[PDB]
């Protein structure tokens, strides 16, 4: 679990969204796994905008921050689960690192602020939804 919380923005992984994010919401594709509901109070958080392939994320299997060289958002075959059938998801970036399917939501971040959340995860793999190119997410 986890989210980034921006502005007035919570951003999370669509397929552990809540019915209050549902009947709060701004934005959703299932195709990159994302969903951004509106909150009451303002988050803390600031998102990257950078093209950082090297960065640190936070694994909640190990309770420990990891870090991990990242390849670019790309469209990438995600194989079925409880919560997708056999896809392509966009925007994905993948590194080695640790992952269990708990740790979606935990944050990937460089030196400019959030890059992404945890998204997809395998044998020491794991994968993360890009935000950089969400430009609406700052205003
Ligand atoms: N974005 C999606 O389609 C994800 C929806 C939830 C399911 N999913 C995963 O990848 C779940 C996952 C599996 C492993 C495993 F292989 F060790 F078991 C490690 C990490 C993760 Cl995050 C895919
Ligand atoms: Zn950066």
């Amino acid at each position: 679990s986890g989210a980034i919380y921006v502005g007035n923005y919570r951003v999370v992984n669509r397929h552990l969204a809540t019915h209050n994010d549902w009947a709060n919401l701004v934005w959703e594709d299932s195709s990159r796994d994302l969903l951004v509901s509106s909150t009451t109070a303002q988050g803390c958080d600031t998102i990257a905008r950078c093209d950082c392939q090297t960065g640190v994320y936070y694994c909640s299997s190990r309770r420990k921050h990891y870090p991990v060289s990242f390849s670019k958002p790309s469209l990438i075959f995600v194989e079925a689960s409880e919560y997708y059938p056999a896809r392509y998801q966009s925007h994905l970036m993948l590194a080695v690192g640790h992952s269990e399917p708990g740790d979606c939501g935990g944050i990937l971040r460089c030196q400019h602020g959030v890059v992404g959340i945890v998204s997809t995860g395998g044998n020491g793999l794991v994968g993360f939804a890009d935000v950089r190119d969400l430009l609406w997410l700052d205003e």
